[PDB]
C-alpha cells in the first residue's frame, strides 16, 4: 500500500475534508434559523474521547468557513449543542453522553461523527451527521489509535495483523 | 488589513504557521532520531496543554508524522519516556513551568517544550522553549486555539483582537 503497516487506505485526507465541507454546508443550512454569532450565540462542540481532537480541530475551522461560529468543550441551556466523536461503533458512549447533555437541557442537540460504524451497534443510535461510513474493519488514522499509536496518520487505514501480532510478544 | 471584523490585523496565517511547523518538525526529527522512536514501543509522548493547544496539536502531530516522528498524545487541560509538551501561546511561562515540573516528577527520558506563539515580553519567570513556531509582541491575540472567552478558536489565522470586542463584552 501507500503505508508500511496497512493493507488498505479506506479514506484519504482529501476525501474527509471534502465530506466535512459537505456536512458543514448541511449544518450551516440547518442552523441558519438559530442566529449563530460569536460569544452571544455560538454553536457548542462537545469533543468526546481522546481521538476526536483531530476531527474537532478540522471541523471547527470548516464550520467557521461556512459561517457557523463555534465554542468547543472536551469531555474525555438555551444553546444548540453539537457532540463530536472520532468514530461511532457500539454507540454506547454517545447515548449516555447525548442523554446526559439533556439534563442541562440545551436548545437543541445533535451528533456529528467523522466515522460511523453502523455495523457494530448494540443499541439503536443514529447520528444526524456522518462524514463517512466504514465496514466492520479496524481503522487507524485521523486521531484513531491502537494502544495510543498511529493517531498521527492523515488517512483512515487498516492495520496489518502483523503489526497487531508483532507488538504481541513484546507485551508480557 | 484584517480579513475579519473582530480583528485589526492578521499577524500570522494558517499558511505562514504550517510552513514554520514543517521546519520545526524536521529539527524535532533531527534531534530525536537518536532516541530510536517507534510506535507502541517508544513513541514521542506529546503532552497537549490548555483547551487551545488542541488545534496546534492536531496539525503538528500530522507534520511530525510526515517526517517520521510517531506519537502518543496526552491532554493535561511517562516513565522512561521522551516527553514533548505542546502549548499554543507562551506568556508568563508559569503554566508551562508547573506542568513541566509535575512531568519532571515522573522521570521521563527527556522533556522539551514546543509552542506556536511565544510572547517573550510577558515573562513573569524566565523560560525558553526548545522549539517555537512564531513570536508575537505584547498584544492580545485570538485564533489557532487562542480564544476570547471560549470563542474565536475556529479562526484559521492568529490575529490581533480588536479592543471594541472586549470593552463591550467585559462589562
Ligand atoms: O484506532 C481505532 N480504529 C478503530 O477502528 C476502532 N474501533 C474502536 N476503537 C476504539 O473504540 C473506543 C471508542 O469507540 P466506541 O465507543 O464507538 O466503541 C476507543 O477507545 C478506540 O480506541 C477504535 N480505534
Ligand atoms: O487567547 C489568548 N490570547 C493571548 O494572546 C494570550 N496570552 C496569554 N494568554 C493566556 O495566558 C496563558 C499563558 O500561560 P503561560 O504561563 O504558560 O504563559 C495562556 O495559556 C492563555 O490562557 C492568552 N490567551
Ligand atoms: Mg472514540
Ligand atoms: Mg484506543
Ligand atoms: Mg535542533
Ligand atoms: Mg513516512
Amino acid at each position: 500500500c501507500k503505508y508500511d503497516f496497512a493493507t488498505s487506505v479506506l479514506f484519504t485526507e482529501a476525501e474527509l475534508h471534502t465530506r466535512m465541507r459537505g456536512v458543514a454546508q448541511r449544518i450551516a443550512d440547518d442552523y441558519s434559523n438559530c442566529n449563530l454569532k460569536p460569544l452571544e450565540n455560538p454553536l457548542v462542540i462537545v469533543s468526546v474521547l481522546k481521538g476526536s481532537f483531530v476531527f474537532t480541530a478540522d471541523m471547527v475551522r470548516i464550520l467557521g468557513d461556512f459561517g457557523v461560529p463555534t465554542r468547543v468543550e472536551f469531555l474525555r441551556r438555551g444553546k444548540h449543542v453539537l457532540v463530536l466523536e472520532d468514530i461511532l461503533d457500539t454507540a454506547l458512549t454517545l447515548r449516555e453522553v447525548v442523554d446526559s447533555l439533556k439534563k442541562s437541557e440545551p436548545a437543541s442537540i445533535k451528533t456529528l461523527v467523522a466515522i460511523d460504524k453502523p455495523g457494530g451497534r448494540k443499541i439503536p443510535f443514529t447520528a444526524e451527521y456522518v462524514v463517512a461510513d466504514v465496514p466492520n474493519v479496524f481503522v487507524v488514522g485521523y486521531g484513531l489509535d491502537y494502544d495510543q499509536s498511529y493517531r498521527e496518520v492523515r488517512d483512515v487505514v487498516i492495520l496489518k495483523p502483523s503489526v497487531y501480532e508483532t507488538w504481541g510478544k513484546e507485551l508480557e
